[PDB]
């Protein structure tokens, strides 16, 4: 699914524990990266610029329909591969196409059941987002939450620390769901 031969996403979740899950991927249609250029900055570490440098098959889009219907605020991600690597993981939160947060983290492979796992677990969600979410959930209507969320996106770049090569670049876009329907996601490939 979300993956190359070199690196695959296995789980991604953002949550609040008193455990509520805003989003959750547990583990394909195309989309033209040009469609979403204005949703991320034009600067260095910009989506157009990244996609230029390649490689094209490393770039994905997740659309999330999140659950704001509910503390410790955390982000748990887990990747896997067959090669032993050290990862640089860069998450950039963007608001109206401006980068407002960059979080840079590192994770060395751990051997388990004959593959290498990379566990970035219960990382504390930055306070920009915790505050943002507290506000967002005050809103009286879903359609108002989606309006606000049309201007909010996240870009995650995962690179081989030692070689500097891109392994994965994921663009995330957001709406809210009803609690009836629950959290949902749709993974796409980015093409050009
Ligand atoms: C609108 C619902 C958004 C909730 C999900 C959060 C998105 C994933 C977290 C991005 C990476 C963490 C960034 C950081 O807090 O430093």
């Amino acid at each position: 699914g979300l993956g190359t031969a070199r690196l695959q996403l296995v789980e991604f979740s953002a949550f609040v524990e008193p455990r509520h899950l805003f989003v959750h991927i547990s583990q394909l249609e195309s989309v033209d990266v040009r469609q979403i250029y204005d949703k991320f900055p034009e600067k260095k570490g910009g989506l157009r610029e990244l996609y230029d440098r390649g490689p094209p098959h490393a770039f994905f889009l997740v659309k999330f329909w999140a659950d704001l219907n509910w503390g410790f605020y955390g982000v748990s991600s887990q990747y896997e591969s067959l090669e032993h690597m050290t990862l640089t993981c860069s998450s950039k939160v963007c608001s109206f196409g401006k980068q407002v947060v960059e979080k840079v983290e590192t994770e060395r492979a751990q051997l388990e059941d004959g593959r290498f796992v990379y566990r970035l677990l219960r990382s504390p969600m930055c306070e920009y987002l915790v505050n943002f979410l507290h506000k967002l959930r005050q809103l009286p209507e879903r359609y108002m939450m989606n309006s606000v969320l049309e201007n909010f996106t996240i870009l995650q770049v995962v690179t081989n620390r030692d070689t500097q090569e891109l392994l994965l670049c994921t663009a995330y876009v957001f709406e809210v769901s009803t609690s009836e329907r629950g959290a949902q996601h749709h993974i796409y490939r980015l093409v050009r």
